């Protein structure tokens, strides 16, 4: 068997009783509304927040919506965290992240920037990281900030990234100074012992996976769809995180591993006994505040150093 | 080229003019006190420091002389920090690195020991792992404490690593909570890029590293000489800092690697733009200052997280 924290064997056993059909068996639609009513029960509410923002943003496809959240909106310049929430570029939205957003503004004490990028498949590959993208040189531009931060969980850890790379290659208006990609997808191909031995019974299983990769219908051989097989070198300091019950653990700790092969700080963290997804389970799993909480601090003082320096 | 700190660059000037034989051109007796010399020249002084302690332990060979500091002798029982110094298993001593731990004792706010393990080539290998993991077991054993934090630079990387391999497979009276190699060496091989680009003109050098090797006299195939070849699977949280103008920064970097692919977590940190043996040389290398404290900085933080369980 495998390493199981206590509340996380409790949160499986309520998950696997639950009755009426799987998400991969649901349209888009009826999927989207799975996903808002399992927050609405076991994640935590947004909680007391000092500013929270909408407004849209021009991108090259339409207006991107963000959403900024500030717990001290009289800060002077200082960093901003760029957040791209994920749901396998199918699901998920600006109300399925916000109690993790607001967690996040409230720990590392810098504004928050959601994107509300365009989904799949009604905007197939590559309508996401093209919004990403824009967004992120977008807020750079246009909002007070001395250096980006780009995080983002599961598809966004993807998001987080490629647009990295992308950022690396040809600069925004201010440098990205770190990135928080949590229990990312870095290719599209699944030959990982994780993936043999988590691919059911873990919340992200092999249907779902099927799913979401044959709506969004990336490009494999394109960085934007699978950065492990590009090169590394110049990214920022990363902090990656991976749970241990995770399909995608193996492809996560592959990547931290090409970072540091190429010369990267990286900090590489592992949620032991915990699954993928747990940034929105914080409620169904209460032991998930901890491994945010604990990750959250750590890039806090990431970016604190390169502030500092 | 590779980017060099302007600091790093001068110090390099100034070794690199100086007259009279090379440390391989010398025996023994004679590299270990240039290398007490260049620690006069080059290194801060101990500094304030509330209690400094020598003494003798049983070791299985004879005595062991160790060195305690402590700038908060009244503490409660919590980690100590177990340090053994680097020189390439030839050189080195508890006055030659005793400013580094002075400054890990007060920035780390725990206790340090610093161990005098026998050296090459009057004692070759293994009789410096021996000791290592002997004085280990003994703090962990007669001196209060809640866990044990290793850490140690160069050949003091290897053992650090090497014991805390031995201490896994068999524990000490008290866990290992973290391990801090810096720039550790973990193979005996010299089929490395950094070796070929960095192996002349940056104080550690291929003529050194030979003269160290051939005293030394290392099992290639042994695990205490080469521990990159064998499991990193159940070591504690590592933060493994490598320099990057350093002949032995990619088996660093490919250790730092390892151990992520086995699950363990694992901040890597690179010293950019400066040379392998930092540590001792923070007077001549002022930059060397914040790469001490970031590193204890950081380490201190996992030491944090450990103790609040």
């Amino acid at each position: 068997t495998h390493y199981t924290r206590p509340d996380v064997a409790a949160f499986l056993a309520f998950l696997n009783a639950q009755e009426g059909p799987k998400m991969e068996e649901m349209p888009p639609a009826g999927a989207r509304e799975m996903m808002r009513v399992m927050g609405q029960l076991a994640d935590v509410p947004r909680g007391e927040i000092a500013k929270v923002e909408d407004r849209m943003i021009p991108g090259p496809d339409g207006d991107i919506p963000i959403r900024l959240y500030d717990n001290r909106p009289d800060r002077e310049a200082g960093p901003v965290m760029v957040f791209y929430h994920g749901g396998g570029w199918v699901i998920g939205d600006l109300e399925t992240h916000d109690p993790y957003c607001a967690e996040a503004a409230r720990i590392l004490d810098m504004p928050v920037i959601a994107i509300d990028y365009r989904l799949a498949p009604e905007h197939p590959f590559p309508a996401a990281p093209i919004d990403c993208e824009a967004a992120t040189r977008w807020v750079a531009d246009n909002i007070a900030c001395t250096g980006l931060v780009l995080s983002g969980d599961s598809a966004g850890g993807n998001l987080t990234i490629v647009t990295a790379l992308a950022l690396r290659d040809e600069p925004a208006a201010k440098p990205v100074i770190a990135i928080h990609p949590i229990y990312p997808a870095v290719t599209t191909h699944n030959d990982w012992q994780s993936y043999r031995d988590f691919g059911e019974g873990h919340l992200l299983t092999e249907g779902s996976m099927t799913w979401f990769g044959n709506h969004y219908a990336a490009d494999p051989a394109d960085r934007r769809a699978a950065p492990i097989d590009f090169p590394a070198d110049g990214l920022p300091p990363t902090l990656l995180i991976t749970a241990s019950l995770d399909p995608l653990r193996d492809q996560g700790r592959a990547y931290a591993a090409k970072l540091i092969e190429a010369g990267v700080p990286t900090t590489y963290r592992e949620a032991k006994g915990t699954i993928h997804g747990y940034i929105c389970l914080a409620q169904g799993i209460p032991s998930a505040k901890d491994d945010i909480r604990g990750a959250l601090t750590v890039l806090k003082a990431i970016v604190a150093e390169a502030t500092g320096a």
